[PDB]
């Protein structure tokens, strides 16, 4: 693609928006930037030569554009964008710009849960093979910041929103790990619309990797599969022990892994399927499975002290992710579960099946605190903030208990992002969890 001479408008700043601005400037094109936020992240880093409009969209700019580059954070359904689309003005996002330029194969990973873990794992598999790998996209560096002629493989986590604006991906291996209700504030045609955005990832993929246990991961019209009891890649339980298997053959006893739990084992299978499809040596891929320690904010033990485990699962921003934390969870004493934030119109009811018994307390905060407390009012307390909830629960914590932040919601009503929420949790855990 050649952008020279084009009127380019970038919607949405932050680090990803800035990478788009830099991409065009480096190619001798000065874009214009708009953002519905008054002082969006990164505004102070935007070069003065770049015109910007903030606090709303500017329809004069949009309707004048030859190319609109939309952040995943702006809905394509926004009236100003739909008007531009109706006028035949081309709309793409950062991932599309990247795909048009990339000179190495791309492994592309999406899903409602597991996508950052699987992306990171495949990245580690590549590193163990001595491959010069660029890992990022929806986590780490924005994709355009990874673009480098020396890269031999890219491994990109892609959100449903980025996929909506992407048309030129031809992944060497693409997966949807699972699809569970999320982002309903952005998908007014509900679960199937959200699924449809993710299904885009398979278009022109050389290999598709699907979840044998999740029918929604399958194309609507074969694919390689992973699963628990079935799939090309699957688990073999051997009295106390679990193995990763490929087509009947044992490849790894999960005792060699640092990660634990069934859904981490299926994330391991999906990573291995992708790595195999990308042509990575199977041996170095298995080695990476043994060294990988997990991501911050993903069921992360931030303090184990005085008989109490304090677990930061702030990355649980939907119901499916909290279900994964709670399903099969062992707690010796009482589970003190922190729930809250912006639930994005999700149905929280699927959590209620994990919340019976005499050994659960709920501490519910943020925008949807009351709806969360409603899951089981008799064991629930509601506060405005997570700090209030922590200070409420801490005096009640006894040796043997677990304190779990796995909030099932976005943090964006009260925090910059789920990392900030997790870090605040960890700070407070360390204060409240020792003498
Ligand atoms: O950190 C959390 O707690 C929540 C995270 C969590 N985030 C998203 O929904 C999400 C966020 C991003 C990040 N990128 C942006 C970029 C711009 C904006 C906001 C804009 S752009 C514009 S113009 N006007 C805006 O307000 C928001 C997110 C990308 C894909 C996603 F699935 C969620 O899954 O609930
Ligand atoms: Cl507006
Ligand atoms: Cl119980
Ligand atoms: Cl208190």
């Amino acid at each position: 693609a050649d952008y020279q001479g084009k009127n380019v408008v970038i919607i949405g700043l932050g680090l990803t928006g800035l990478s788009c601005v830099d991409f065009f400037l480096a190619r001798g094109v000065t874009p214009r930037v708009m953002d519905t936020r008054m002082t969006p992240p990164g505004l102070d880093k935007l070069p003065e030569a770049v015109e910007r409009h903030t606090g709303s969209l500017n329809d004069e700019w949009l309707m004048a554009a030859d190319l609109i580059v939309a952040s995943p954070g702006i809905a394509l359904a926004h009236p100003s964008l739909s008007a531009a689309a109706d006028a035949g003005i081309e709309i793409v996002g950062d991932i599309e710009l990247f795909c048009r330029e990339a000179q190495a194969p791309i492994v592309a990973i999406t899903g409602s849960n597991g996508k950052s873990t699987v992306t990171t794992l495949v990245g580690e598999m590549a590193k163990a093979a001595g491959v010069n790998v660029g890992v990022g996209g929806n986590i780490g560096l924005p994709a355009l910041m990874l673009l480098d002629d020396e890269c031999e493989l890219y491994v990109l986590e892609l959100s449903s929103f980025q996929l909506e604006t992407t048309s030129s991906l031809q992944a060497v291996a693409a997966t949807i790990l699972n699809v569970t209700e999320d982002h309903m504030d952005r998908y007014p045609f509900g679960l199937q619309q959200y699924r449809a955005a993710k299904l885009r990832i398979y278009e022109n993929a050389k290999v598709c990797v699907v979840n044998a246990d999740d029918a929604l991961t399958m194309p609507i019209r074969r694919c390689v599969s992973f699963g628990v009891n079935m799939g090309d890649y699957h688990l073999n339980h051997q009295q106390g022990e679990t193995w990763l298997r490929v087509k009947g053959e044992k490849v790894l006893n999960v005792k060699e892994m640092k990660l634990s739990g069934q859904h981490n084992y299926t994330n391991a299978l999906a990573a291995l399927a992708l790595a195999d499809a990308a042509g990575l040596p199977r041996a170095s891929s298995l080695k990476a499975l043994t060294t990988f320690t997990g991501l911050p904010h993903r069921f992360e033990v931030v303090l184990e002290h005085n008989g109490v485990r304090w677990i930061n699962d702030s990355k649980a921003t939907n119901v499916g992710s909290t279900e994964a934390a709670l399903n099969g969870l062992h707690v010796d004493g009482t589970l003190h579960l922190l729930l809250g934030g912006d639930g994005k119109s999700a149905d929280f009811s699927p959590l209620a099946r994990y919340l019976n018994g005499d050994n659960v307390r709920l501490y519910c905060f943020g925008r949807d605190g009351a709806q969360l407390a409603a899951l089981r009012p008799e064991v629930a307390e509601q506060t405005e903030t997570m700090e209030q909830a922590m200070r409420l629960l801490a005096p009640r914590v006894q040796p043997g208990d677990m304190v779990l932040l796995s909030p099932a919601c976005a943090s964006l009503d009260q925090f910059k992002n789920f990392e900030q929420r997790g870090n605040e949790f960890a700070r407070l855990a360390k204060e409240l969890g020792s003498h």
